[PDB]
């Protein structure tokens, strides 16, 4: 039992779910281990659609940071005179501030829609909830809570005018995620900015993770990383994303994050993992795809690919953070120490430690 | 009992009072429901005193942002090597920094003065006091804390020497008696106080005014990230259906009376009501959508915790609704009508803002 | 049973020991006293060593801000791509950044090497652990976390060979190893306030305050980079046996005030309308912490020397009650100091007048 590890299985609590997709909430981060107080205030969020699908209108009192995992999709988020759409492509990610209107479509025909999403309540810490404009089968409309009176009067309309428009107290669709008809998607599709190369410092418009070379890379994986430094949607936040492949047989090298507090999600494939901590203490755990495991501060750890891997990770409290390695050439902390105190730490001589850290000739990603 | 709602016949406590004013402190927010535990810092206290009279010299370990409702008003900050000194008028909104030793006078004749000021404590979260320098019957002068030994030491001079002229007498903080002022170009300020009536309302129709200062243009409240807002409404008119992007906002009923509706989830909406009269204060969380209903000329502040780079969104009206801005095609899928019917029902309410019911 | 008075012989605790040096870390403020809520984040950590000796490489998910109380140290920061070095003197303050890696040498011979520091931590409030590198008699290195398998392949070795070559913490030196070790170290300077890099050093400065009797030294988030990443004041103060600092109130500062040495007698008050009194007798290594705009008063039995940090420090002002320079009651207005005191506008005047001198005065 790894406090630090979130089974799929036992973690996650569907919120709305059907034919045309479902949406799925993990658990508090602090109900699980009070270990991980200092995360009570994010959720993890998974939607997964049907092709050719729109989420009915709503907006909730959290903000919202998505990544799109695979699919693709078109972003609209209505304001109170204006109107955004966004052309998110795999890679993709953007922030839907607090108490924004918006809803999703997947115009495409085959494939799914599968975004992950890193929530974050204004008013209750750790707890968010949604409102929905529209009135469905499923969800009553936001505009039910008010009375008839205060309606007829707002609206300037008799009520059954508004019921029998707005509301529907048969008429009403059975979900909020129903299917579209295409000269609908052809019409939506048209006029939704998409994501480009000179978009990765914008405040608004979505920036592709992996447009960019990665920061490591080698014939055994790949570590495509972006932080606040580079993206202004990312200092507001103060989180930097990262998402990694890593090819079956390779894993991580050993290292540590010198102040962010890592929220990994298992996009693709199996992988075992491992960390230490405080006489040291191991906490390995095998983790599956869809799984959540949650790195602490200063703590090394490492990532064994069982199978072809890809994983996305979001770094709570990531300003200026540095990452360490303890094996390996490049970046290996355990190769800058004075000799002499190399000497002194562990039981070996300077030589002999000089010998031990130059034979792997390889860095950050190695193979099993 | 609706948790968002504070009636001041019960929800307010004492703290000094006598036959020139007094101040009252509401209950702490969170004490009243945990889905207030995101504004336990905060404290609402009531400043009330009569013409020609003074609060003694004191100061307190929490910022103060105080907003002058109605009356006239003398503040004097008083620094260590200087002393400053204001002219409020009713609308005129300063803060207080922590640990700021002060005293405020009501020059009117006739004219009743009352403060009210939001408190941001520094030590224990929405546990503030009060340190009065004074020397009154209420009170003890916090030098009394001082071993006899060390203010012979301090301030040079045997014991009863002070002890006659500073130690001991007045009865109560609040004594009978016997300046900068608010431009409208002191609103950027960092240090003078600013006037929410000064500018021009943002939503103002012949049912109403809506006045709101932000954090964007006033140094002081983007130091406390609040933004302030005095919106008027006359009898019968309504305060059409919205709700804040991001703030929480706190309104106090001023002057009036007013029937509010909350809306939030329990997927089934519950409706929180409540009707509201002078010095009746309501939270309205994040995201929920509320109405106004005056039935009675009212006006109320709002203190708006969090509020930067907030945003209004109306349901209702012709302007700045956002219903009115989904499109086309799925307007037709939400509602259990036709994208023509819908856009047709919601050209109907021509007013904006304020409607009249 | 005075809150805030936190005596040594009862509040810290070593984290270990040895023949060789020492390390405590105090008490959590709020285990105490709820009153205390707001420095749940902060920790007081104390370092002594002997001479000649060396802290084998750890890191810790901490925030550090250490400031030399006395002796002569050498730290060494090491990152993934640098390592860097400072040459410490007594008064001399730096930043250990969270999970940074760095080691302590002792290069004195005859002195010893007493070390403050606050941390703050980063992932459990209040609470930090550190992370030896080294393998030890006192301490497992961590990098026995692993399997066997995992450290097999990263290393590129059998293990018999790393459990070999790898697998206290204050332990001693030699005169060659120090020479080494010492040589090229940049050490604090005139010309090294205002650094993200480098330690400051606090009397390096002229004291804001001082007159025959004492001195107080301060370094504020207005003038030095790594205080405003933190937003916390230092300010180191001496006080001669018999004189005594005069009756003040930050407005909206925290201190957390150590005793370096010396003894001294410490009166905070508080509202209970009566005013209560908080009083203690700080001796060595003694905290006393005084809240945001509580007046209080320190006499010296002894000649003293103190280290205090500010927290939420911004915009501090000190008020003096007591004194002709920066006297708040001064300020107060005439026609209303008569409204305010029994005595008269004209007494308090004259009265007020007594004292002298400012700051610090003789008993
Ligand atoms: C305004 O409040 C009064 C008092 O309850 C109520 O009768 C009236 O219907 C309200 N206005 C509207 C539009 O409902
Ligand atoms: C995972 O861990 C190491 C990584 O090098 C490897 O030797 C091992 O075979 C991998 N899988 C299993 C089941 O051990
Ligand atoms: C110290 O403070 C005490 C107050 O208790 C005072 O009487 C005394 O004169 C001061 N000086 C010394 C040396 O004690």
């Amino acid at each position: 039992n790894n406090p630090f590890y979130l089974r799929s299985s036992n973690s996650f609590q569907t919120l709305f779910e059907n034919q045309n997709g479902r949406i799925r909430l993990l658990q508090r981060f602090n109900k699980r281990s009070p270990q991980l107080e200092n995360l009570r205030d994010y959720r993890i969020v998974q939607f997964q659609s049907k092709p050719n699908t729109i989420l009915l209108p709503h907006h909730a009192d959290a903000d919202f940071l998505l990544f799109v995992l695979s699919g693709r999709a078109i972003l609209t988020l209505v304001n109170n005179d204006d109107r955004d759409s966004y052309n998110l492509h795999p890679g993709d990610a953007q922030r839907i501030p607090a108490g924004t209107t918006y809803y999703l479509v997947n115009p495409h025909d085959h494939q799914n829609l599968k975004i992950i999403k890193l929530a974050i309540p204004v008013n209750k810490p750790g707890r968010y909830d949604d409102f929905f404009l529209s009135s469905t089968q499923a969800q009553q409309s936001y505009l039910q809570g008010f009375s008839h009176n205060i309606l007829e009067t707002s609206f300037h309309s008799e009520f059954e005018e508004i019921n029998r428009v707005l509301l529907g107290e048969q008429r009403q669709q059975e979900g909020v995620i129903v299917e579209l008809s295409k000269e609908q998607i052809r019409q939506l599709s048209r006029r939704a900015k998409s994501s480009s190369r000179k978009t990765i410092s914008s405040e608004d418009e979505p920036f592709n993770l992996r447009s960019r070379n990665p920061i490591y890379s080698n014939n055994f994986g790949k570590f495509f990383e972006i932080t606040p430094e580079k993206n202004p949607q990312l200092r507001d936040l103060d989180i930097f994303l990262s998402s990694v492949d890593i090819n079956e047989g390779a894993l991580l090298l050993p290292h540590f994050n010198s102040k962010a507090i890592v929220i990994l999600v298992i996009n693709e494939g199996d992988a075992n993992i491992e960390l230490v901590g405080i006489e040291v203490q191991r906490y390995r755990a095998e983790l599956s795809e869809d799984d959540v495991f949650v790195i602490p501060a200063a703590y090394p750890f490492v990532v064994n690919a069982t199978s072809n891997l890809n994983f996305l990770a979001f770094g709570i409290n990531a300003e200026n953070n540095q990452r360490n390695f303890l094996a390996g050439e490049k970046d290996n902390v355990v190769r800058q120490i004075e000799r002499q105190v190399q000497e002194l730490a562990f039981p070996g001589s300077a030589q002999d430690v000089e010998r031990l850290l130059k034979k792997q000739r390889e860095s950050y990603f190695v193979d099993a």
